[PDB]
């Protein structure tokens, strides 16, 4: 499929190995077995095939270091991020690679209660950063809201009496609550928020690589895409 310009070739020459930087605990899109895996990781394989390139995997533990990796060159791209419009104003992001409703998530009970989105009044915690957080309490005015590092301490903090509960995509939550969770949380509700989006990211100036990166994940298929989605449930 992909039909790269003449520009992006000439990027392609001069760059065969391109950098790409990932969050290592950012479970089930990117993380560390220590192979690299996660649904960005065979993402990232597709994309390999579609582009002829070679990427070299840069694990960090924060965002905030993933973009210092980015603005000072050391890493081309990211390799899984949610797309973010506090963030744009840095960083470009791809098309979404997966786009996914929000849940939350609370302490298993024998009975499944109808109220347990009634966030307003309760505590609800987030990782932090997630673009969700805004939007959440223009929604819900009277929520208390909480930050954690990443999804499994989030996770951790419902099931330790530190919050009513958590706000996650689907994908995440199914994967931590059956995984790490089983018989102490679970997903009680969808939230009507927008879906989160996860895309590959550049810096802005980074013209030749995201058009490259653009054209090369339009031509991966939705099928291709739930294929590996559906593994990690």
């Amino acid at each position: 499929h992909p039909a790269y310009s003449a520009r992006e070739q000439q990027w392609m020459a001069d760059h065969p190995v391109v950098k790409v930087a990932v969050l290592n605990l950012f479970a089930p899109f990117t993380l560390f077995r220590e192979q690299f895996g996660g649904i960005s990781a065979a993402v990232l394989q597709l994309l390999q095939l579609r582009t002829g390139l070679d990427f070299e995997i840069i694990g960090v533990d924060t965002v905030e270091e993933l973009i210092a990796k980015l603005r000072s060159g050391e890493a081309d791209m990211a390799g899984a991020l949610e797309v973010n419009s506090a963030r744009e104003s840095f960083l470009s992001f791809s098309r979404p690679y997966v786009r996914n409703g929000m849940v939350i998530v609370t302490r298993q009970d024998p009975d499944a209660p109808v109220d347990a989105d009634h966030l307003d009044g309760r505590t609800v915690a987030l990782v932090r950063n997630s673009a969700a957080i805004p939007l959440l309490q223009r929604r819900y005015p009277q929520a208390k809201v909480v930050t954690a590092d990443n999804p499994s301490e989030a996770m951790l903090m419902v099931a330790n009496g530190q919050a009513d509960a958590v706000v996650e995509t689907q994908i995440s939550a199914s994967y931590y609550v059956n995984r790490y969770f089983a018989g102490k949380l679970r997903i009680a509700s969808a939230l009507d928020l927008p879906p989160a989006e996860i895309a590959l990211a550049t810096t802005r100036g980074q013209t030749e690589l995201m058009s490259i990166l653009n054209k090369a994940l339009y031509s991966i298929s939705n099928d291709e895409l739930a294929s590996i989605i559906s593994r990690w449930r």
